C-alpha cells in the first residue's frame, strides 16, 4: 500500500499516534483542532476526563500536529517510564494489582503505553498471559488517556 508499515516499532508507535491524531484532527491537516480533539475526548477519554484533558494540553497548544504527537510524547513522562513507573500507575489509575508482576517481570516500561493498537495488535497482549478484554480495556484507554494527556 502506499501507507507502509515498516518497523513494528512505528505500526505500535507511529501507529498509534496516527490513529488518535486521525481521531481527533480528523482532518489530520496537521493540526489537531481543540474543537477536534473534543469529539474523541468525549466519549474515549470521558470515561475519565472530558473537559479536563484538553485544558490541560490544548491550553494553548490546541493544534497539534501528526508529529508533534511523536515529540510531545516524547517529552512526556509517558514514554519515560520505566518497569516501575509503569506498574505503580497501573495500580494507580487502573487499579488493576492482579497483573503488574505480569506487565513488570515480562517487561514492561513506558513502552504498551505508547504502544497500544486500537485496531491493530497491541503490544501489551502479548506480555500477558491472556489478551482478554479487561488487560486491553484497561490499557487501551489507560495508555490512550496518558499518551493523550501526557
Ligand atoms: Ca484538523
Amino acid at each position: 500500500g502506499s501507507h507502509m508499515a515498516s518497523t513494528e516499532e512505528d505500526r505500535f508507535s507511529l501507529e498509534a499516534l496516527q490513529t488518535i491524531h486521525k481521531q481527533m484532527d480528523d482532518d489530520k491537516d496537521g493540526g489537531i483542532e481543540v474543537e477536534e480533539s473534543d469529539e474523541f475526548i468525549r466519549e474515549d477519554m470521558k470515561y475519565k476526563d472530558a473537559t479536563n484533558k484538553h485544558s490541560h494540553l490544548h491550553r494553548e497548544d490546541k493544534h497539534i500536529t501528526i508529529e508533534d504527537l511523536w515529540k510531545r510524547w516524547k517529552t512526556s513522562e509517558v514514554h519515560n517510564w520505566t518497569l516501575e513507573d509503569t506498574l505503580q500507575w497501573l495500580i494507580e489509575f487502573v487499579e488493576l494489582p492482579q497483573y503488574e508482576k505480569n506487565f513488570r517481570d515480562n517487561n514492561v516500561k513506558g513502552t504498551t503505553l505508547p504502544r497500544i493498537a486500537v485496531h491493530e495488535p497491541s503490544f501489551m497482549i502479548s506480555q500477558l498471559k491472556i489478551s482478554d478484554r479487561s488487560h486491553r480495556q484497561k490499557l487501551q484507554l489507560k495508555a490512550l488517556d496518558v499518551v493523550l494527556f501526557g
